[PDB]
C-alpha cells in the first residue's frame, strides 16, 4: 500500500507532540502538537486506516473533502495539513482552547453561563449548520462533544469538529449511523426514515436545552427508556426545570424537538427566531 499525503518524517520534523491527549476513540486520538518553525498550537487527530478488519482509507478522505469545502466558515474547524503513516492519516486542525461546549452543560459550570452566553452561541451553532446546509452536508453528529470552544476565559466562538457522519442529504440511514449515543438519536433514525437536514436541527435543540438547564432531556434509567424517551418526544418543561429559563427559549426548543422531521424549521429560519434577535 502507497502513502497519499505527507510522510511521517516530514511531520516528526516539523511538529512536536506533547503529553496532552485531547481525545480518544476507538479509531481515532487527537493529540496536542506544536509546530518547530512558529510554536504555533495545533491538533493532531490520528485516524486509523483499518477499523474492524475494513479498510476505512476512503472515508477519512470523504471527511477530509468536507473539512476544505467548509474552510472559509469560520464556525467549522480549519483543516491546517495531512500526513499519512503506514496505518494512520493524520489531521492536523485549528486548535480549539476552549475544549468542548459540554462543559458548559454541567451543573457545576452553570454559574458562569448566562442565557445571553447561550444565545450567542447557539447564533454561532446555527451560522455553521446553515453553512454545511448551504452544501448538502448533514452532520448527524452535533453532540455538545463535538462542538468546542476557541476560549473559555471569556467565552470564544464556535469550532465544529467530527466529520465521519458526514453525508450527502438523502442519504440511506446506515449502522453507523444507529448505533452512536442513543441519547442524541432523533427519531427519525430509530424509523430508519433517510438522512435530513431535519436531524440535525433535532440536535440543536438538544444543545441549547442542555445549556440552559444543565441536563439530559431524553436520557432514562436505561437505554430502552432513553428510546421511548425520544420516539414519544418525552421532554421535561416543568417550573421546576424552567423556573429560570425564558419563555422565548422556551418556545426555540419546542419548536426543534418535535418527532416529524417536516415540521422542524429550517437552520435559516432559526436564526430569525425572536430568541436570538438580541440586539447585543
Ligand atoms: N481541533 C481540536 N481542538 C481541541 N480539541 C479537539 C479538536 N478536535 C477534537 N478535539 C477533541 O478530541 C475529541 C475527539 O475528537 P473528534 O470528535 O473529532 O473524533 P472522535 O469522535 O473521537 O472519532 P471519529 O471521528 O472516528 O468518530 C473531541 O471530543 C474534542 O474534545
Ligand atoms: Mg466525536
Amino acid at each position: 500500500e502507497n502513502l497519499y499525503f505527507q510522510s511521517m518524517e516530514n511531520f516528526n520534523n516539523f511538529y512536536i507532540l506533547t503529553s496532552k491527549e485531547l481525545g480518544r476513540g476507538k479509531f481515532a486520538v487527537v493529540r496536542q502538537c506544536i509546530s518547530k518553525s512558529t510554536g504555533q498550537e495545533y491538533a493532531a487527530k490520528f485516524l486509523k486506516k483499518r477499523r474492524r478488519g475494513q479498510d476505512c482509507r476512503a472515508e477519512i478522505l470523504h471527511e477530509i473533502a468536507v473539512l476544505e469545502l467548509a474552510k472559509s466558515c469560520p464556525r467549522v474547524i480549519n483543516l491546517h495539513e495531512v500526513y499519512e503513516n503506514t496505518s494512520e492519516i493524520i489531521l492536523i486542525l485549528e486548535y480549539a482552547a476552549g475544549g468542548e461546549i459540554f462543559s458548559l452543560c454541567l451543573p457545576e459550570l452553570a454559574e458562569m453561563v448566562s442565557e445571553n452566553d447561550v444565545i450567542r452561541l447557539i447564533k454561532q451553532i446555527l451560522e455553521g449548520v446553515y453553512y454545511l446546509h448551504q452544501n448538502n452536508i448533514v452532520h448527524l453528529d452535533l453532540k455538545p462533544q463535538n462542538i468546542l470552544l476557541s476560549s473559555i476565559y471569556p467565552l470564544g466562538d464556535i469550532k465544529i469538529v467530527d466529520f465521519g457522519m458526514s453525508r450527502k442529504i438523502g442519504h440511506a440511514c446506515e449502522l453507523r449511523e444507529i448505533m452512536g449515543t442513543p441519547e442524541y438519536l432523533a427519531p427519525e433514525i430509530l424509523n430508519y426514515d433517510p438522512i435530513t437536514t431535519a436531524t440535525d436541527m433535532w440536535n440543536i435543540g438538544i444543545i441549547a436545552y442542555m445549556l440552559l438547564t444543565h441536563t439530559s432531556p431524553f436520557v432514562g434509567e436505561d437505554n430502552q427508556e432513553t428510546y421511548l424517551n425520544i420516539s414519544q418526544v418525552n421532554v421535561d418543561y416543568s417550573e421546576e426545570t424552567f423556573s429560570s429559563v425564558s419563555q422565548l427559549a422556551t418556545d426555540f426548543i419546542q419548536s426543534l424537538l418535535v418527532k416529524n422531521p417536516e415540521k422542524r424549521p429550517t437552520a435559516e429560519i432559526c436564526l430569525s427566531h425572536s430568541w436570538l434577535q438580541q440586539w447585543d
